[PDB]
Order: C-alpha cells, then sequence, then structure tokens
C-alpha cells in the first residue's frame, strides 16, 4: 500500500468538459474515485482506464456517502 486514506464514492450526473489540465472530464454515469475534497464547491478524483486527475465542480457528480434524502 503506497497511499493509505479513506474517500468515497459518486456519479457523474452530467458530462464534464475540462479545458486546463487541473480539471478534468467525465462521462455521464462513469464512476469517479473520490480522492479528495478541494474547495467548499469542487471535489477531486481520478477516472479508471484513463488514470485522469483533477478537479471538478458537484452539482455534476452526485456522491452517495452524504446525509439522508428522499
Amino acid at each position: 500500500g503506497s497511499s493509505g486514506s479513506s474517500g468515497g464514492e459518486a456519479i457523474a450526473k452530467f458530462n464534464f468538459n475540462g479545458d486546463t489540465q487541473v480539471e478534468m472530464s467525465f462521462r455521464k454515469g462513469e464512476r469517479i474515485t473520490l480522492l479528495r475534497q478541494v474547495d467548499e464547491n469542487w471535489y477531486e478524483g481520478r477516472i479508471p482506464g484513463t488514470s485522469r486527475q483533477g478537479i471538478f465542480p458537484i452539482t455534476y457528480v452526485d456522491v452517495i456517502s452524504g446525509p439522508s434524502s428522499g
């Protein structure tokens, strides 16, 4: 184990089109391996197969590990 840390799982509610390397693009449905939260309205994570890394808004991705909602 190189790096040991907990995160969570999320689902891209929509498609993201990043322009800068810092930002990361994901396809609707793709699994975003949550790594860490950059800002209050920006979650960080990578994508399987593309081993990409960057930032992205919340509204875009819907995390499962959270509060209760109907």
